[PDB]
């Protein structure tokens, strides 16, 4: 029962979650069902990660197949999937530059990756915004702009400086020539799904470029075709010079990446970084498995279509209690009037539907990429009672 | 092929590895096929990692279920597989007073989780050892006893002092009532396998607990029933503070953890630590067949019976490349007279073994705890040879 699923979590795990109030027993595509039987839709992907949802036949075919063929060895040997994954993701990126990439298993992973980047230009100082969210290890915390996250490990790495998201002005005057890397979210997620101004990437990029600092896409959460190009920053026509990934790369297997352009691809020598698990050929078998699908699917022109018609659907419900709609895709923000975020994803639980308060007035939806519309268009004819359940 | 195959890497991955030598195709029990078709046994087990070996019918069975139930869900839902996991953890560790879990990806992530513990007693000073291996991310590389490694990312996150490993007085000196923690491998692994002396691990136990501060206790290599018993320290008769664990844990999977006992277990809050895949179902039920092998076909008694023979049978070969063995159970070094440990390694390799060149003048072994004796019999007759080539 979920009862005693919850009494057994805590006696035994750390109190940093808080304990989950549902017991999840099995999933299938985008519904899964608690250990009392009660189903759900998930519109809420496991934060972003299952862009196939569950029990996705390509990825259980990989990862058995290649479990079946040779696990884990470290890169003291070369493996194929870790190299063909790494040919595919640079092919999606498109640099005009030679592109070369680091395997980890997080996006604090990816982060670190590329804040040791950071460190090898000869620059200290790092610019990020603030509600960002990078990671949880000491270095990307430092990046992470959320202090009630940040302050009770101080001190954090440095020489950090946040500015608010969006804000260009705010931007050039924090770069300068002692800068050694930007970090940016193309939406910001964990904040509330926080969409920059048009023309902001770009300035940042220009900015960067100018000063001679990096430019650090964090795609950990936007990328994997969420927004509709396979990288957010894409729909800006920008190439950064560093670029991170994880939750969704590998459907649901542990697995992140650094990808480095230019110059910036050359920072790293041999001893100067690794990771145990890096590029393993499991959890690169999922995510090449996710790559293909992706592409024969046409998930990504799929999640724009989607994300637009449910971005106009909760839009046109009128209801007082929505302020408006963000995102892109199928990473959306649901804005409210006031700070009833927590308690409607409270009565969308009661209704069925898996959705995250991103902030006390942000209802955070990153669906899987496999999701039907039937069950978006279920969600947005339950919306009106849900949210007015929830005042 | 081998040249191919290193090409594709050269063209796309970053060089923080260098190029890998070989490149491995498949892999069954204790033995590695490379692209040519050559067969290799597999003493060093991906660094530790392969502690059942390849193709395990008992890990791919569990992986294999539970894709087919319920994948990644995020810690915001409990899911069985990873608090049966930490029920197992926490009765193998076997602690007078409470212990609680932490879950993530890999061994840097388990002690920045541990790090981040040791900033809420209060304190920022930490004590590790020189040469000790703790992790490349910023936090568990501040640990990580390596200024060649470290200092190009300067500045790291602080306040870290390092001692000589094995030295009393020397840690005593350091850790007063200002340090958070003490952070020790038992043996120390990627400095060459290095054996503290006798009552080394509870002097610092005893060190730590008069001065207020944490005893962790990095077992990310020599964990997993290696060394005879589940946990290294346990041969020791101590119970640290905390805990880390990754490597062998999940048999391949990428998978940590984070245990602290006591006082320890109770200082993470709700939304002071995370990790996106951290405890994920998929990742937990390869562990927990891990743990399931390891008691149903005895391995830890195993690893010290056969870790005894290997060490006797190295040593009785009288060769004079050969001063000594260290270790215990299936974590050995084999510490030369002369620096020829990286050429042994390849000539190890034609001999088709796996080895690892730890240290200039030390060759390191991991076996899987499913190496069959007649492997290890015929790596100490092959051994004289092979050191021979070497020089
Ligand atoms: O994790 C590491 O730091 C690491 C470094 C390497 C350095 C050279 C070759 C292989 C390596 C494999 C690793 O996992
Ligand atoms: O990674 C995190 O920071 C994280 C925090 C949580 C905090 C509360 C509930 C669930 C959570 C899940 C996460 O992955």
């Amino acid at each position: 029962t979920t009862a005693t699923m919850r009494q057994r979590w805590q006696a035994v795990m750390m109190n940093n979650y808080g304990t989950p109030p549902i017991a999840l027993a099995s999933g299938d595509g985008a519904v899964v069902t608690d250990v009392d039987g009660r189903t759900y839709i998930d519109l809420l992907g496991g934060i972003a990660v299952n862009v196939l949802g569950h029990r996705h036949p390509a990825v259980i075919e990989a990862v058995t197949r290649q479990m079946s063929t040779l696990g884990h060895t470290s890169n003291l040997y070369a493996t194929e999937p870790g190299i063909a994954l790494a040919e595919e993701l640079v092919a999606l990126l498109g640099a005009d530059q030679r592109t070369r990439v680091f395997f980890c298993n997080s996006g604090a992973e990816a982060n670190e990756a590329a804040f040791k980047l950071s460190r090898l230009t000869g620059r200290t100082k790092l610019v990020a915004a603030h509600d960002a969210f990078h990671g949880r290890t000491m270095g990307s915390l430092a990046l992470t702009g959320q202090p009630a996250k940040q302050t009770p490990f101080a001190p954090l790495p440095g020489d950090v400086t946040h500015v608010g998201y969006g804000d260009v002005d705010a931007l050039a005057a924090a770069v300068d020539d002692h800068t050694a890397a930007v970090f940016l979210e193309p939406i910001m997620g964990e904040s509330g799904v926080v969409v920059p101004p048009a023309g902001y990437l770009a300035a940042a990029r220009d900015i960067t470029a100018r000063r001679g600092a990096l430019l650090v896409l964090d795609e950990v959460q936007t990328g994997m075709g969420r927004t509709g190009a396979f990288f957010a920053h894409q729909h800006d026509g920008i190439t950064p010079d560093v670029v991170t990934l994880a939750k969704g790369l590998g459907g649901g297997l542990p697995i992140g990446a650094c990808l480095a352009v230019g110059p910036a691809a050359e920072l790293l020598t041999p001893g100067l970084h690794g990771s145990t698990f890096g590029g393993n050929p499991v959890c690169a078998a999922a995510a090449l498995a996710v790559l293909r699908v992706l592409a024969s699917d046409g998930l990504v022109r799929r999640a724009e279509v989607l994300g637009k018609s449910l971005r106009h659907g909760i839009e046109a419900l009128g209801h007082p209690l929505i302020d408006h709609v963000r995102g892109r895709g199928l990473l959306l923000g649901i804005a409210l009037t006031a700070p009833h975020a927590k308690d409607a994803e409270a009565t969308a639980r009661d209704a069925g539907y898996l959705v995250n308060a991103a902030a006390p007035d942000v209802i955070r939806l990153a669906p899987p990429l496999i999701i039907a519309e039937a069950q978006l268009d279920g969600f947005v004819a339950a919306l009106p009672a849900i949210l007015d359940r929830a005042v």
